[PDB]
């Protein structure tokens, strides 16, 4: 019989105002979440490969340096990995809903104003336009100094994290997408590919598109 610790966590103020914001009101494109996120796992291997140039061994836990999409049909999930970096637990704590990110109110005065969701990269605040299609986000972390962690979030203000007690994945980070109802068209394998070679062809990492069949 198993005993898992939780720790439940407010997101900040402002970031929690993001999310409401996001989630309730309407907005085209959409699908610019996807360039955010892979973004986000561009980074975390440009992080490991530089880390790992000063100390190889680093290397150990994860050699290969990519990109995996995801979807799931029955699910209704989808699922970005990575081989990066990865997060501590206090990175994910930190980076992910309780630091206040500087951007956060220019952004929301921008959309307010009328701006494309698509400006969110530049406010540093990428990461949610993951809940323009997803109710539930669950994200899946293991960086070399530590151990595998569990993030996750419905919206609502608070996001939970765990020590994951599940799949084991060496070092990377996993963002599983647990999509809302109307928003399965980002399932499907001839929509991923035209997302991503219409806003994320100048990855410099291979990224592979699974699909189950
Ligand atoms: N796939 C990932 N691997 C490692 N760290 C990540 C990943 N996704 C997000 N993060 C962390 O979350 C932070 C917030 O991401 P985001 O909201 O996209 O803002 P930005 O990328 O501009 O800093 C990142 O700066 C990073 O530290
Ligand atoms: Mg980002």
């Amino acid at each position: 019989m198993e005993e898992e610790e939780v720790e439940t966590f407010a997101f900040q103020a402002e970031i929690a105002q993001l999310m409401s914001l996001i989630i309730n009101t309407f907005y085209s494109n959409k699908e610019i979440f996807l360039r955010e996120l892979i973004s986000n796992s561009s980074d975390a291997l440009d992080k490991i490969r530089y880390e790992s140039l000063t100390d190889p061994s680093k290397l150990d836990s994860g050699k290969e340096l990519h990109i995996n999409l995801i979807p799931n049909k029955q699910d209704r999930t989808l699922t970005i990995v990575d081989t990066g970096i990865g997060m501590t637990k206090a990175d994910l704590i930190n980076n992910l809903g309780t630091i206040a990110k500087s951007g956060t109110k220019a952004f929301m005065e921008a959309l307010q104003a009328g701006a494309d969701i698509s400006m969110i990269g530049q406010f540093g605040v990428g990461f949610y336009s993951a809940y323009l299609v997803a109710e539930k986000v669950t994200v899946i972390t293991k960086h070399n100094d530590d151990e595998q962690y569990a993030w996750e979030s419905s919206a609502g203000g608070s996001f939970t994290v765990r020590t994951d007690t599940g799949e084991p994945m060496g070092r990377g980070t996993k963002v599983i997408l647990h999509l809302k109802e109307d928003q399965t068209e980002y399932l499907e394998e001839r929509r991923i590919k035209e997302i991503v070679k219409k806003h994320s062809q100048f990855i410099g990492y291979p990224i592979t598109l699974f699909v189950e069949k």
